[PDB]
């Protein structure tokens, strides 16, 4: 529809690029395309492809429509045979925006190299969850993004924190708009489980070792979160919805110009969830507000500032999972679905916080630079009292345990990288160069000592939460941690041939952690980066990528000698085919993958069955591990008003014991979504289900009342869904979904300090969505 433009006759460059801004669309092109070459003026309310050839008239250059995105090309007449994965510089730095793409398929994407690339482009595993996608399935928090993501397998700790594996790992790398987060320990990362999906466009997954943008991380995987952003044509929509145990959420979302000529933009959004549960007595009020504006201090100038805000606020948290596996002599539990251990008082309130400015400029050479600026808040207040031990007792009596973690950390990072285009022997290629720091202190109390509390409590079968509140007593612990890190790092994308392309890169990375444990030093440490891309057909491409990762230790994995492990490190070997279908409206990967890790903390049993140094008390040993697998995804269109996400993921991991490792994670997991939306008659009608299964996964756990080792078992199981919108009229919609349509009891944490988990029975969600 119509919009609003102005951009007068330059290199086609920056017409190109003044253009993607004034339409909220990337543009790509081919820098060596367009460069001794100029636009024709455009003027006043038009629409954005009258416009587009407009521009474009008298440069000899034709547009490829494709929904959020147009590329550029300049054909000629020669042409002797095709560069499909030509260098091509782009208007948006982060990618294309998937919010009104209509798919599940993303655009392009800068989550590997900070490079703008496509997925069939990218020499990584990279998945990515929708705007669209997250509205069809009411994906209303990272949680259940995470749940819906191809390849990853979402447990509990407790009511209040998730976990996240790929790939045999726990997933400990998040960033917001390609800015890494410090995530350390929980302290650091209050929160990040949890963080509301009103405020974005789009979750990407970068699936194997992601040092070269995530900087210091887990293995696995990063998850980078892209915000929403502001619109030069005005618009909005209010949501209200209701589901199963009292779940009320409304969400508003508002965006446009903010002066008659729309130089300066601004978007905002509030959303506000209170909701009971299956579980006994636990609610959770979350609330977030979401602040961004543009100015343009010029056409290639644009200052951007913003502030984000989410608070988790809930009752009845628990510690450790819903109730613990055996009781007082030793037999396993039986108890309802809706049983929660934790008491009414109980509560793991998290909040998150941000500010952030960011400067983008775009150099007249097709170079653009970009500072970026952040401050963040993640904070938590957690006064949590849960059943925990092997209760009940015979006499139907258990105890309670109960601790305060109050805390906050604040960081600060500044983040600055330089983007261009370079020949070489007479092709195209690009670069990026960049630099980062991150300062992040965490302060915090604990209150263990409780005074003249007693713990007990009578009934545990009905166990309601109904128990009083310690005496915190006085704090027994201030925490105070600082960690620094410092990257650079630069990736080259050398177009060799027309069908194969070279990425060669790295960053050198400096971590310091400070504080109460002796000072964490790593200088100077050199991560790599080795992709190729080779062109098969105009259909599918393979690829082969040597990726790297590491995380200091934890301070408290020291050795025999009381020495700190080397950092716990691993890189991916990954090689693939990706294929691309319908000018980039279906996507198709399959992979085969292997992650080596080394220096894995390890327990140390050997030593620990008797210390002998008395500097150390439970000392670890670095040792290897091992991932093997292989993924299979696909997403975008089967046919016109049809679409689907998809994956299948195969893996094992085994350390240095040669024994299974995360045997938790299921060896086969496999995940389709999908929906349609009919024509004709009932062209306002959208269906849509899914589904997801994972086979059997174990774990070890220690009974104690009987003293042997048992085996735990989820048998594989399957999870349904289903989903349906009515686009009622032009500015209203109604849509229910359906979630776990068989009710499958099923559990999501065996083994967690000995206690477990169920996840979610049938649970429906109603709402009506208008659009201003
Ligand atoms: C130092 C702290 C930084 C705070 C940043 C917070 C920014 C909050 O700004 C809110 C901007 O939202 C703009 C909403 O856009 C709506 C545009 O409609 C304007 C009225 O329309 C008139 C006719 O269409
Ligand atoms: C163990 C409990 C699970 C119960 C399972 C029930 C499954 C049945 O699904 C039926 C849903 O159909 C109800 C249709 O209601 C229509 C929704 O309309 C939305 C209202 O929009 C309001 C406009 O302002």
């Amino acid at each position: 529809q119509e919009v609003e433009f102005d951009i007068p006759p330059q290199a086609l460059g920056s017409a190109l690029q003044e253009f993607g801004r004034q339409a909220d669309i990337q543009v790509l092109y081919r820098p060596e395309e367009v460069r001794n070459k100029r636009s024709s003026a455009i003027k006043g309310k038009l629409e954005p492809n009258q416009a587009i050839t407009e521009l474009l008239r008298g440069t000899g250059a034709s547009v490829d429509f494709q929904g959020n995105a147009i590329t550029i090309s300049v054909a000629e007449a020669a042409d002797s045979s095709v560069d499909l994965g030509a260098t091509m510089i782009t208007s948006n730095q982060l990618g294309t925006i998937t919010e009104d793409s209509g798919s599940y398929t993303p655009g392009t994407i800068a989550t590997a190299t900070r490079l703008v690339l496509t997925p069939r482009e990218t020499p990584q595993s990279i998945t990515v969850v929708t705007r669209q996608n997250m509205d069809d399935f009411g994906l209303n928090n990272i949680d259940d993004v995470m749940r819906h993501t191809p390849g990853i397998t979402v447990s509990a700790y407790d009511t209040d924190r998730n976990n996240y594996y790929a790939r045999g790992f726990s997933i400990n790398n998040f960033q917001y708009d390609g800015i890494p987060s410090t995530a350390r320990n929980v302290g650091y990362s209050a929160g990040n489980t949890l963080s509301d999906m009103a405020i974005y466009d789009r979750v990407e997954v970068l699936k194997g070792a992601t040092g070269l943008l995530t900087g210091a991380g887990s293995l696995g995987a990063t998850i980078n979160l892209i915000r929403k952003k502001p619109t030069h044509e005005f618009k909005g929509h209010v949501e209200l919805g209701a589901g199963s145990w009292d779940n009320y959420r409304s969400e508003l979302d508002v965006s446009g110009p903010l002066t008659e000529s729309g130089n300066v933009r601004g978007r905002a959004v509030a959303a506000y969830q209170d909701k009971h549960s299956f579980m006994d007595h636990y609610e959770r009020k979350t609330s977030v507000y979401y602040g961004i504006l543009e100015f343009d201090l010029n056409p290639d100038t644009m200052l951007t500032v913003g502030a984000d805000y989410q608070d988790n606020d809930p009752k009845g948290s628990g510690w450790s999972g819903s109730f613990p596996l055996f009781d007082s002599q030793g037999n396993r539990n039986d108890v309802s679905r809706s049983f929660n251990n934790g008491a009414k008082w109980s509560s793991w309130e998290q909040y998150t916080r941000t500010v952030f400015a960011n400067l983008e400029h775009n150099f007249a050479n097709g170079w653009v630079g970009k500072v970026q600026l952040d401050h963040k808040i993640n904070g938590y207040h957690a006064p949590l009292g849960a059943i925990m031990g092997d209760w009940p007792a015979p006499d139907n009596s258990a105890k309670i345990v109960a601790q305060k973690y109050t805390g906050e950390t604040k960081s600060n990072s500044l983040d600055i990288y330089l983007t261009g285009p370079f020949q070489f022997l007479g092709r195209e290629h690009e670069l990026v160069v960049g630099t980062s720091a991150s300062f992040s202190h965490w302060e915090g109390k604990s209150y263990w000592n409780l005074r003249n509390y007693d713990n007990t409590t009578d009934d545990f079968i009905n166990w309601d939460g109904d128990i009083g509140k310690p005496d915190w007593g006085t704090p027994s612990q201030y925490i105070d941690d600082k960690t620094r890190q410092l990257g650079s790092y630069m990736t080259a994308r050398f177009n060799v041939t027309d069908d194969l392309n070279l990425f060669l890169g790295g960053r050198v990375v400096d971590y310091r952690v400070t504080g109460l444990n002796p000072t964490i030093r790593e200088s100077g440490r050199f991560i790599p980066y080795v992709g190729a891309v080779y062109d098969l057909n105009d259909t599918y491409s393979v690829y082969a990528s040597y990726t790297d990762i590491f995380m200091p230790q934890d301070s408290w994995y020291r050795d025999s000698s009381n020495k700190l492990l080397e950092p716990d490190e691993g890189q991916n070997y990954e090689i693939g085919i990706k294929g691309e279908y319908l000018d980039g409206r279906l996507n198709t990967s399959l992979a085969y993958f292997e992650i080596h890790e080394e220096n894995r903390a390890e327990e140390d049993a050997l030593y620990n069955s008797k210390p002998t140094n008395p500097a150390i008390t439970y000392a670890y040993k670095g040792i290897k591990a091992k991932t093997k697998g292989y993924e299979a995804e696909i997403s975008g269109e089967l046919a016109p008003g049809w679409q689907v996400q998809a994956g299948y993921t195969h893996k094992i991991i085994r350390d240095d014991s040669g024994k299974k490792v995360s045997t938790w994670e299921p060896q086969d997991q496999l995940s389709l979504y999908t929906s349609y939306k009919f024509k004709g008659a009932l062209d306002k009608l959208t269906v849509g289900g899914g589904a997801r299964w994972q086979g059997k996964s174990w774990q070890m756990v220690y009974n104690n009342p009987r003293s042997r080792w048992e085996k735990f078992s989820q048998e594989d199981y399957w999870l349904v869904d289903l989903m349906a919108r009515y686009q009622i009229t032009d500015k209203l919609s109604a849509s229910v979904n359906v979630n776990n349509v068989f009710d499958k009891t099923y559990y999501t944490n065996i083994g967690f300090y000995t206690s477990a988990s169920y996840g979610d029975p049938r649970n429906l969600m109603f709402s009506t969505r208008w659009d201003f």
